[PDB]
Formats: structure tokens, C-alpha cells, sequence
């Protein structure tokens, strides 16, 4: 079976091609799934797909980074403090407590290395045109549907949700100057804590249709799920993940807001997200990346809401 | 004969290279360090930039350095300009069109200079080897400035030093990778200096501290850029370098005697008051602390001591 080359494939159905200013940031909502695919591809003592990025680092630096990510941890039985505990002749109950604290510290120190060198790879390759080209083709060869989803394949022409997304999640000047550079989207999605946003949107009577799309694209879409244990536990603090948070912002494009323009409710999902992020200090901080004037715009919006409610009673 | 770094004393430094809190503190001079590398470009070559070759893929350093120092492509060869001259417009309409093309030609070049400058600084100043090369560049340029970045001849029991490292760094982030991004890098980068200076000058609690800040930003020659290329790159007159200099100058604050009356960290709370009254600076505060409005309320609402 001869592999279909990217340059051959249609690309007429994509509403967000590679060359779109708004593509690099949108694609980077799959950065953890992209890392997952590169890690999955390592078969036997090879660095797998990671090697396709060696041109983007100084000679030999790529190999170092890849290893630091996939290298098996040293056994916790060889830890100097572990060995000292097991030789100290402690009361059984105290020894076992100490041992668990050394085991947890050991895993945490491994997680810190894996995250550091993962972020060194991703921030080098996914913010460079040549590197995004390679990443685009890697995703295409992995799963055509996911490639499509990252490019808005078979999306309608007049999709009003797409316009709101482009308008509120990118700064016009920043995305025009360097599309491959850091965008508002990368800051908000990265700072946000998805679990608390999912809980508040589920309790919003306005955002019932939107929550249904979010629930499906986060939990039940098979190619929005990580294949490796390594990347899964790297992003997990029943349990939420950093990939689940990004997959929520990814899924936003599916929201239907064409019919709600007549009643001026077409941005209800966006203001619903703001009301789902204003509650806790982490997401509240994430909102100040999205819009520096969000608390003043929130009070305006609630003044006019109260102004309309008053005129409606007099009937 | 060459005065090697290995030979130098370094015993008076309270913030040596090996200190967890050094990398972030050094990167407050990141705009001055760019200025130094651009000063060194002499006979149509990249000067000090070449010392960082190993930290990029082969050739990459050459491209980046160029994109920063090179002369722009002549605007007489912009494709839109060529079409204006061929369209045969009225002289007055032609010249007005030509100015719209000229203005975006300059702006595009300011954006390319800034982009590739940021690409250099971000690669070399957040890596240990990169920081070694950078340390020696400043040492060979100015011994005093080298010392200032390391707290040369600073008191042992200095309290503003202990407050600074407690409020501008996260314990876990700074212990894991000192060379990586810290709260300080985020806060100083997002801050709008000109406004913070204005509020502290109106703040009666902070009067000694403002006099130090006004001197280290406007009077001190070592904290001033020598190149047009960098000072013009950081101009909105105020600059991004002047914002970073305000954070650098904090180590000079005399707060030890105010410990007894528990006002030894009044400079920090005064800074928070100075950058909470505009959208951009209060967004910068959320980097310094995620819980700052509740901490500011309980600290600035205890008027039971005023009774």
C-alpha cells in the first residue's frame, strides 16, 4: 500500500488551510495529541517521528530532548534517600509513610523533566513555519479526519461561530505580523482550567447545545484521546488533563450560532465561557489574557440586561 | 593582557551565576545586552552575535543576526510602489499613495527587527550555556554593570533582597529550572513602567524608593542604551528597557529599620497600588499573584490599627 502524499490530497473542503493567519494557533490546541503521536511512534530504541525535526535544533540537541522525554526512569530502589530509610531501622508504620513520600517525590521529579523537555520540543517546532509544515504532514499521515478537523474540513461557508472565534481569540495586529508566533488563543487556552469551565457551562441554561458538543469532542471523539500512558500522566494533576482543556477550545468551532443572529444571541456561547471563567482565581487570571477590559464589559452587559427587563414589565 | 573571568575575584557577589534567582534578574538587562551585541557589529559582520552560533542550527545564527542589523530592502522595489509609478496618477495622489506604502514598509521592518531580536534573546538567555557566554559578554563590556547584575558589594543582611526573591519568584518554578521563565520575567515584561512611576511619585509611603528609581532609569549611564537601533525598537518618551530597569533598581531600596514597625515591604504594596488603576498593569499584576485583590483588600482594609 503506497501512502497518499499531502500535496496530492484535495484541500478544497478546508475553511482553515495552513496559509490562514488563524491556523497555527488553532493547530496548537492539538499540541499534546501531536506530542502523543511522536511518542507513540518510538518503536525499539529509535526516536521515531521526533527525528523529522532534527534540522530545527543544534546538532545532537534533538536526540537529547527526545530521550529526556521517552527514557525510562531510574528505579526508586536506587534512590539515595530510599536506601537510607530502609537501613535506618524505623518503626514499620513510619518507614512505609517515609517510603511513599520518597516514591511520590521520585515520580514528580521525573514529570518535571519530561514536561521541561516536551515544552522545549513543542515551543521550537510549532512556532516555526518549516516546523509546522512537518507537523501538518505528521498529523495527515496519522489520521486524515484529525488533519481535516484541524483545518475545518466540510465547514459551512457562512459559519458565524467561526467569525466570533477569530474576533475574540486573536488580536488583529499580532496575528497579521506573525501568524506562527504566540497568539491570544495560546495564552488563554494554556492558562485556563477546563474542569471548572465544563462544570459552570453545564449549569448555564443558555449553553445547553454547546455543552453537548463539548462533552462529545472531549470524551467520546476517539482521535481527541491520547494513546500513550507517558503523555497522559504528564498532563494529569475523575481526573482532568491539560489536553482536555485545549480540546474544549478546539471543539468551539462546532457550536451553531447562525439562527441566533436575529435575536442578537449569536455570541451567547462566548459570554457563557466568560461567566464560566470569572469564578476562580486561575481562570479569572486567564480572562485578563482574553480581554484586559472584561470586568467593565461584564458590568455594562448586566446594566443593559437590567434596562431591557424593566421596559418588558410595563405591559 | 586579557583579564579572564576565571581569574576575577567574585567573592563580593551576593547573587552569583550559580544562584537560583540570578537568571531572571540578569534578563532585566536583556534589552541592554541586545544593545551591546548590536554596538559590536563593525565591518558589515555580526560582531559578538557569532559567540552564540552553537545554540542554533548551522547558519541560523547568521540569518537571525542579519535580520536584526542589516539595511532594509529598498522601498523603490516594493511591488505596490512599482504599480503606483506605472499607474500614471496625478502628482499629488501619487505622492500620497507612496507615503502609505513607505509607512507600512517601515512598520514591517520594525516588526521583523523585533521578531528576530526576540528570537535571539529567548534562545540564548533561557539556556545555561547561552547564559555563560552572555555573562562573559557583559564582563568584557563593563565590569561595574557585570557586578550590578550579580549584586557586587551588597550588604549580607539586606532585607529588600529577601522580599524581592520571595514576591517575584515561585519556589517550585525557580528550584526546578532557574534558567527557565519566572514570575519576574512575566510581570516585568507585561508592566507599563511610565504609569507605575507616576503613582509612586504621588504615594507618600514611597518617597525614598522613587528617588532611587528616578536616578537608576534617567541618570545612570550604564542602564542606558548606546545604539539608535534598539532604543528606537523599544519606543512606544519611554521604552521597554526603562520598565525592566525599574525592577532592576529595586535591590537599592533601604528597608531594614522599618521591620520593627512591620512596614519593611511597603515598596512592594506601593508597587501594587501603582499598577492596579489601568487595565494593562492590573493584568500584569495577575502574573505577580493570582490572589492579589483579596490580599490587597485584607492588607489595605485593616483600619482597626488606625483606631
Amino acid at each position: 500500500p503506497t501512502a497518499i502524499r499531502l500535496e496530492d490530497y484535495d484541500k478544497s473542503k478546508l475553511r482553515l488551510p495552513f496559509e490562514s493567519p488563524y491556523f497555527p494557533a488553532y493547530f496548537r490546541l492539538l499540541k499534546w495529541k501531536f506530542l502523543d503521536v511522536c511518542v507513540e511512534s518510538t518503536r525499539n530504541n529509535d526516536i521515531g517521528y521526533f527525528k523529522l525535526f532534527e534540522s530545527l535544533f543544534p546538532p545532537g540537541k534533538l536526540e537529547e530532548i527526545a530521550r529526556m522525554i521517552i527514557d525510562e526512569p531510574t528505579p526508586v530502589s536506587h534512590d539515595p534517600d530510599m536506601i537510607k530509610i530502609r537501613n535506618a531501622d524505623l518503626d514499620v508504620k513510619i518507614r512505609k509513610q517515609a517510603e511513599t513520600y520518597v516514591t511520590l517525590r521520585h515520580a514528580h521529579q521525573q514529570k518535571v523533566q519530561r514536561r521541561r523537555f516536551s515544552e522545549c520540543f513543542l515551543n521550537t517546532v510549532l512556532f516555526d513555519e518549516k516546523g509546522l509544515r512537518i507537523a501538518d504532514e505528521v498529523m495527515f499521515n496519522y489520521d486524515k479526519e484529525l488533519y481535516g478537523y484541524s483545518h475545518w474540513e466540510d465547514l459551512p461557508d457562512g459559519w458565524l461561530t467561526a467569525e466570533t472565534f477569530k474576533n475574540k481569540f486573536y488580536d488583529e495586529e499580532e496575528v497579521t505580523n506573525n501568524p506562527f508566533g504566540y497568539q491570544k488563543l495560546d495564552r488563554v487556552a494554556g492558562a485556563a482550567r477546563g474542569m471548572i469551565i465544563m462544570k459552570h457551562l453545564k449549569s448555564n441554561p443558555r449553553c445547553v447545545s454547546e455543552t453537548t458538543i463539548l462533552a462529545f469532542e472531549v470524551f467520546n471523539k476517539g482521535n481527541h484521546q491520547l494513546s500513550t500512558d507517558l503523555v497522559e500522566d504528564l498532563l494529569t494533576e475523575k481526573k482532568w488533563s491539560l489536553h482536555k482543556t485545549l480540546t474544549m477550545f478546539l471543539a468551539i468551532i462546532g457550536f451553531k450560532s447562525n439562527d441566533k443572529k436575529e435575536k442578537n444571541e449569536h455570541e451567547e456561547w462566548y459570554y457563557g465561557f466568560i461567566d464560566a471563567m470569572k469564578n476562580d482565581p486561575a481562570n479569572r487570571a486567564a480572562l485578563y489574557f482574553l480581554d484586559k477590559n472584561w470586568p467593565e464589559e461584564l458590568e455594562e452587559r448586566e446594566k443593559e440586561r437590567d434596562r431591557i427587563r424593566l421596559t418588558l414589565l410595563k405591559s
